[PDB]
């Protein structure tokens, strides 16, 4: 497998029709998963499934600019399960990141960081075994 935290370069950054596919297994007793699309120190798109936030499972999305978190966008649909293999697909669209999990549309995140060509790293972290992380152009 791959080592977590894992950082995947996005050469020349992200562009519409770029599809990123993450395969992994959620650890038993997992607490968190995080995908961080980075523009230098800023986090353009933080995708953060939380398995126990006040005894609820929730996905938090946010952007971090100059070390400051913005308005969180929370999704209560939680297709992840401890112990079980997942597929995360992030499709870059002109106005948002489109996320599907195990082939089901999960959420959309309107681009707050506008310089898409400067979002050049994807950090992958959390309580998972990482099987594969790749991108393609569709
Ligand atoms: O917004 C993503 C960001 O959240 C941080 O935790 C927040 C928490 O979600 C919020 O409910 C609370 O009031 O403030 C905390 C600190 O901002 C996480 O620490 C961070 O990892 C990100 O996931």
């Amino acid at each position: 497998p791959l080592i977590v935290p894992y950082n995947l370069p996005l050469p020349g950054g992200v562009v519409p029709r770029m599809l990123i596919t993450i395969l992994g297994t959620v650890k038993p007793n997992a607490n968190r998963i995080a995908l961080d699309f980075q523009r230098g120190n800023d986090v353009a798109f933080h995708f953060n499934p939380r398995f126990n936030e006040n005894n609820r499972r929730v996905i938090v999305c946010n952007t971090k600019l100059d070390n400051n978190w913005g308005r969180e966008e929370r999704q209560s649909v939680f297709p992840f399960e401890s112990g079980k293999p997942f597929k995360i697909q992030v499709l870059v669209e002109p106005d948002h990141f489109k996320v599907a999990v195990n082939d089901a549309h999960l959420l959309q995140y309107n681009h707050r960081v506008k310089k898409l060509n400067e979002i050049s790293k994807l950090g992958i972290s959390g309580d998972i075994d990482l099987t594969s992380a790749s991108y393609t152009m569709i």
